[PDB]
């Protein structure tokens, strides 16, 4: 239920949320992230105007380089921005290991990002783990229909930094990664997980996200009445928009919401240290991270 009834969470507070995660009600956690998960992995969220997409590529217009349709007679822009933006290291955040930590404790149903960024694989979490609602730039397809010959990252990678536009080795096709281009229709595989998944869950870990790009904003409608819902993110997001339901953290009916503002990396310790996980999060993330600085 909503308001009226029984609520799972005991107080609406980090520490309230922990205490539900250790109990035995909660079994089933669902992150829902975006690029504020990897602002800290020096990766800009693009969508930020303080990064910001200075483009004399000499577009028609400057939503061009996004759209579907101009990226196939004139890939050349966008591959030239994809060089000029390609991170300089994948060093995955606190945050994206704390979620390997949730999968390593049982607890993870499904992480859905909207980021491109691989971080998530990076981190230790496996393609049933996964649903890149925007899609990725793991692997990348040939665009023709009767072949869609499939490259990895690896072979991508080569091709943008030697700027040589990437072709098809079997039919000489455009090859695109496999991010979700405006024109493009989001995964078939969201749809479907989302479907069976938010039948299943728990507890709603909102990550990084200011929930405004749709419909990967409407997930948080699809969880039962009664699943708790912590945000953790620098600005309070996903309330119902007074003008145009949504989160409710503050008012008297607030029942299951639960706001922790700041970096995602710091909710994300804070949650740790109340769950007993610190020390583990502390030991993964600086093992990784050694691996990761390390690779000769
Ligand atoms: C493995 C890896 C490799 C790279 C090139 N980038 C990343 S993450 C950093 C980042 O934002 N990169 C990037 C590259 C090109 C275009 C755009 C934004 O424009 C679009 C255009 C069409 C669809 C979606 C987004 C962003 N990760
Ligand atoms: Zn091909």
């Amino acid at each position: 239920g909503a308001s009226g009834s029984e609520r799972l969470l005991d107080e609406l507070t980090l520490e309230g949320v922990a205490r539900y995660m250790q109990s035995e009600r909660c079994r089933r956690v669902i992150c829902l992230v975006g690029a504020g998960i990897s602002t800290s992995a020096g990766i800009p969220d693009f969508r930020s105007p303080s990064t910001g997409l200075l483009e004399k590529y000499h577009l028609p217009y400057p939503e061009a380089i996004f759209e579907i349709s101009y990226f196939k007679k004139h890939p050349e822009p966008f591959f030239a921005l994809a060089k000029e933006l390609y991170p300089g290291q994948f060093k995955p955040t606190i945050c994206h290991y704390f979620m390997r930590l949730l999968k390593d404790k049982g607890l993870l149903l499904r992480c859905y990002t909207q980021n491109i960024d691989t971080l998530e694989r990076i981190a230790g979490l496996e393609q049933e783990d996964l649903v890149e609602a925007h899609g990725t730039f793991y692997t990348s397809h040939c665009v023709s229909a009767s072949c869609r010959h499939e490259y990895p990252l690896s072979w991508m990678k080569e091709k943008i930094f030697s700027e040589v536009t990437p072709k098809c080795e079997d039919c000489q096709s455009l090859v695109k990664p496999d991010i979700v281009f405006f024109g493009e229709s989001l995964p078939a595989r969201f749809f479907s997980c989302m479907q069976s998944d938010f039948l299943k869950v728990d507890l709603l870990l909102v990550m990084g996200t200011s929930l405004q790009v749709q419909p990967f904003a409407s997930l948080i409608s699809k969880a039962p009445l009664s699943t708790p819902r912590l945000l953790i993110n620098k600005e309070k997001a996903g309330q119902s928009d007074p003008f145009l339901g949504g989160m409710d953290f503050d008012s008297k009916k607030a029942y299951r919401d639960v706001a922790w503002l700041g970096e995602c990396d710091q909710g994300c310790l804070a949650l740790a240290e109340l769950l007993g996980w610190k020390k583990e999060l502390e030991d993964l993330v600086r093992r990784e991270h050694a691996s990761i600085d390390a690779q000769s």
